């Protein structure tokens, strides 16, 4: 069975401590859901089942998944599941939406993922026990959970740098890709290019009435290589990654309405995309960032699609580092790659970007008419996702 | 095609502060995962995927069924998957395996849960933007994110005392149901019936060798009704649930190994069973368990038997009110379910029972040559989950 | 023996978060104490104790009056000792010294106290037993050690709402005493009259050099009787305080040098003024706002002055309710007293603030050559403090 | 013209985590203020004032002198003030006390310290900002406030380290002196030495009445050197310091009531001893262990004294390494001092010791019928205390 994308809807993306930072990610989640079924012209009562990507779930209540499905009007007779495979999130949900559909076990799915990434607490590890002496540490879970590997002890960023130094990638390089990246968003932005795809949030106001979010506040307007080319390196004094060539902590959510093609022909519906191909893969956590290589290659194999068969790509940007080395890796056309800029500049919500990219690839593959697509993404812990997508 | 389990295996269960307690739940992962897998003869390499479910993740760090697959000797290119369906994540991970093995995806995955409700954290809300002047509140995880209803606010006992008042389930009832879990249960240690099933966990002694861990210590032998009889209930002054009739909370992990039953006769390896069919479902959060009813329903129908067809059930009894309620509904015979005892015995690790459970059935069902086979349970948030196993 | 005040110097008065708000407590200190020296023109080897005080503790290491001592320069020879006795800390720091110099037990005394209210922590108390089940609470270290009443588990500003019932002070009255306040130290910063007393902390900056803070950023200029009637109350609902009639949470520090009129005529120095008498009193928690009255009342019977004797007076500004029914029950000429302002306007470091207003009260009384003067102030929990000083 | 203490409690000396563990520092306090009045025949309300050391008040709320003043059944026409010294606390108070008897501010003072190391608790600097990204350090406040040099940022212990090389006190050397004062105290227990100081505190219990805690659980029955010698350094590897050869983390409270010799005629009071003569001094904090020789040096000089004319002392054992080098620099006769054990074995509540030591003093000179007796100790940041009494 052929499993079809019939929506897409995304938050914009706040910055930390932004617009969306009040705004708890299952309330963000149920902004993407309902959006995504009023788009496919899908009413709630016919769902099948709901999968969010959550990465951050620490005292955010009972399964954060089905909190949005709630809170966007879904009926309780509607199940949700939330899932947690880090930046991978948001674009596994699809991965299992498609798998669930081709078993027969549902027929529509709204998969995504949501994330807030300000609203994430301190942790205190041995509560339970006391301390009965000396100093005692609390935890910030956005770190320990979001951005720090378990098998070496360190910072993401420091998996950023072993990537840089394996594979030749120079400071320069990064900061170059950096403002390639603002400058397509910021050009992006100004011709109306997110416009169809961003679902307003609406932010509660101490006087009057709610006021809707619905830009990309992370955009930084007018970069330059110069406003980069001075920062010290943040994660190793003598390295090369930045706070400008890294992506940002941000809050935001993307869903996408998935459903066999036969069941969409059934409703009258028309799709945006059928799936081609995914997979995922596994790399060591030293290097994580290499993600994208073995599950893009695995993608396209499934798909019997080469890296120059592809019209467009999504891959999302968590460091500049490993993006370069993904492109030196696979060999496709870079001209083609995040054509409206990327995570270093709109931003990366973790559980949520691996729909978001998906969503901005679909909008400007049917703008470009652009037939062949693929979104994939590095995940800490060394693993890799890719699903390939196709308009005709 | 066709999906089989070929391996199962699963922890004692550890008390509150018990045996389990210093042990994280991925290291508890990692020990079924590795058994499992001896079990099975399947060599590490050949993994798929691995999909755990696990609730409580607070300050675990990312990934935790990713930790829990290195830790059980699972190479990095193996990827894995973390998932939250609360006290469903268990099972719900296997129908995932399924999911995926059916549509082409994986061809070996191991399916799981774990938890470690004892070392589950406090959390302080608000601790990145601080706290200006005023009291702050340290929250427990375990509580908010395992056990409290979100759309009610209100423990999970209470949503019991509303099972219990909807479908007339007594106090008495309710007593003789949980001395009867325990009884069984004992009758099962007292017989060596877990033996099989159970792999050991070694603990670290404050000096000297570890100690093997190997027997469901929550498990009250003797018990008998004036036990019972005497205990005021826990949540509500004119209720009927108390600490003797609901489960406890405990630690533990429990994983299977699924695949094709081509690729188990191409490895050579005789399944313990075939998966039949499988269904979710979801009710109103308030009577959240009745969750197996409609989903037990779903999977039957799916199945083409009947309630009368089947051999062998377990049916979680996370409250003996729900376990008595979905007897009532469902009509089948109550002496062919949990027959060796269930969750108020033996006790309740939310994120790993569902498969635990899926581990008792299977082994009995070789015991006594039943055919057919069903576990289900309910879930936190109002949904079920249920799984439909046979032999031949 | 007699006993002179030789020198007085405090800082300028921070606002809550505000310039002082990253200086420890001690370094405020360190600045008034050796500021205080050099203008008596006494070197740090001649003086004989150091007695600071300070409410607030928790985390500030041992001894924060050492700790001033030692960062102003003193050697380590000058002992030093710390007290509390909440706002009225420090004037009885100089009521500590006279009785020391007038027992023969010190010659040279340096007394104050010192404040940083912004940096007071969070405490968790039961720490060292761990948190079995549910919330634990972190509480406010400001509050409950400085502004929470024990006996009856409420703030200062309800015993502020019982005195303005007990003595009939409307909001009305509250206000325009407010606006007296703010006018009255408005117009002594635009006329130069805190000049002589304040000495300057240094502020680090980001970019380039430190900047100077000697301005009492507190105070609110252009304030009127309607920038008083929109704020609501602040600790009782259905109360008459509120944040504009109610003195400020704050920083700062303020210390002067005691010693005896035959020592400081053997060192040549000319005395700001004589000590004339002092005392402290004790009343009811409930309505501690009245502790000035029966300790000023037996000051001045020490003294053999009348109310109608003073020249000049500084009666701390903790809330206009209390302050009002001060003036009332003590019925001496409110033309006279906090002439250039009290702590509503220039805020209330609480264990700075009872010498901070004597440095005030000395500038003043020199300014314009009065006699005859009293400080006093009202303490959490039921007690006054108050002293008497004579120029001729 | 002349100050006496007519009066003089303790409580016994709890164990870290032992029997006072959960009895608030000023509820100890109240117990030792009440019982030295009803041994002195005083009047509550004839009280001049109250002043009691405390050290560790996090969280402890307003002022914990007036606390246990108030808890004391004192009314609350009495003031009190809490004061600070670290170690010296205790004895300063009493000090503090003749000062304002002498200058003829106070005619009755109930002076002494009070103490629970046990339930001191941590602290969160910066919590009232807040922690935008990063782990956030829980402080243990016992240890800062209490056991931590400040200008060197070390434990006191390490003073001790410096005071062993300075002085050639050896580890043999403070082994031997840890077992006398062990033995000395088991003896002094064993002969009902501590009968008459000791006042009870009662602890609550599960069921029942309470029970009185009235021994000082501390001191080790049966001490020999080889329990002693095996021990590891505590501080320093190279080092001498030991758990064994240093006092320990306490619990407790002492008080005393002093007067001018006229009021306890007139009251019709036989005191215990005349105040002769008290003095502080300053020391480099690397060596505080040392603060008592030129306090003891100058005390005996206001006396007109030399150490030969002690009849007995008591010298406070923070370090065996201190108390031998202070009694190698004094030159007196050590069978004379700690004649019923010391801090190593009775235990050391910072703030309460002060005062303790004089309890003990005074009931030892009434039996022995001793004339001149004095007590000093050691206080953190470098200072001393030191106090003489004769009897006649």
């Amino acid at each position: 069975t052929d499993v079809v994308i019939v929506s897409a809807a995304r938050t914009a993306v706040g910055k930390f401590g932004g617009s969306l930072a009040k705004i708890p990610a299952p309330e963000l989640g149920a902004v993407v859901i309902k959006a995504a079924l009023e788009r496919a012209g899908v009413k709630p009562e016919q769902v099948s089942e709901v999968i969010m990507g959550q990465v951050l779930t620490a005292g955010s209540g009972q399964n954060p998944a089905r909190q949005a499905a709630i809170k966007a009007g879904l009926p309780a007779m509607v199940p949700a599941m939330t899932i947690n495979k880090v930046s991978g999130s948001g674009l596994k949900a699809v991965m299992l939406a498609a798998n669930a559909i081709m078993a027969g076990d549902a027929e529509i799915v709204v998969a995504g993922g949501q994330e807030n990434m300000s609203a994430a607490p301190h942790v205190l590890p041995g509560s339970r026990d006391g301390f009965r002496m000396g100093d005692a540490k609390l935890v910030d879970t956005m770190i320990v959970d979001g951005l720090w590997d378990v098998y070496n002890q360190y910072h993401m960023g420091i998996t950023a740098e072993n990537v840089a130094k394996e594979y030749g990638i120079t400071r320069e390089a990064q900061d170059e890709f950096a403002v390639g990246s603002q400058n397509k968003a910021e050009a992006a932005q100004k011709a109306g290019k997110f416009d169809e795809e961003i679902v307003p949030v609406l932010i509660p106001q101490r006087k009057g009435d709610p006021v809707a979010f619905k830009t990309d506040e992370f955009v930084r307007q007018g970069a330059t290589l110069d406003s980069m080319s001075g920062l010290k390196p943040a994660f190793d004094k003598a390295g090369t990654v930045t706070a400008a060539n890294a992506s940002g902590l941000n809050d935001g959510a993307a869903a996408v309405v998935v459903m066999s093609a036969a069941k969409a022909k059934e409703l009258g519906l028309t799709p945006l995309a059928t799936i081609k191909s995914y997979a995922n893969a596994g790399v060591d956590p030293k290097v994580m960032g290499m993600g994208p290589v073995p599950a893009s290659k695995r993608a396209l194999s499934r798909a019997e699609w080469t890296p120059q068969d592809l019209d467009l790509m999504e891959i999302n940007e968590a460091f500049a580092a490993q993006a370069l080395a993904v492109h030196q890796q696979m060999g496709w056309d870079t001209s083609k790659v995040n054509v409206n800029g990327g995570a270093i500049a709109i931003g990366h919500p973790i559980g949520a970007s691996g729909c978001r990219i998906l969503v901005t690839l679909l909008h400007e593959m049917k703008r470009r008419d652009a037939k062949k697509g693929l979104a994939s993404l590095c995940i800490g812990g060394g693993m890799g996702v890719a699903l390939a997508v196709e308009r005709k």
